[PDB]
């Protein structure tokens, strides 16, 4: 028993926070969350609205609102993301899942 999570990022080029930040050059005015927090949390901008995906797990999120924590949204939706886990740790993810 036990298939293993693949180690390969969904989008290796977006592995750089710096490059993820560039993608937010057109992050909308009506959008309520700061790109720097999004990019720190592994997300990069796709399309022209407020859609993001994680570079590693390719989790896709949109409809961002003031107060939304990207790291938390990441843990809420994509708990097995190896990037989220290396960055925030097992305890953090578990705590977002158990609530
Ligand atoms: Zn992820």
């Amino acid at each position: 028993a036990g298939a293993t999570l693949s180690r390969g990022p969904a989008f290796p080029g977006m592995g750089s926070e710096e490059l993820r930040l560039a993608s937010f050059y057109d992050w909308p005015l009506t959008a309520e969350v700061p790109p720097e927090l999004l990019a720190a949390a592994g997300f990069f901008h796709t399309g022209h609205q407020d859609k993001v995906r994680c570079f590693f797990c390719y989790g896709g999120l949109q409809s961002w609102k003031r107060g939304d924590d990207p790291w938390t949204e990441h843990a809420k939706w994509f708990p097995s993301c190896q990037f989220l886990l290396r960055s925030k740790g097992r305890d953090f993810v578990h705590s977002v899942q158990e609530t």
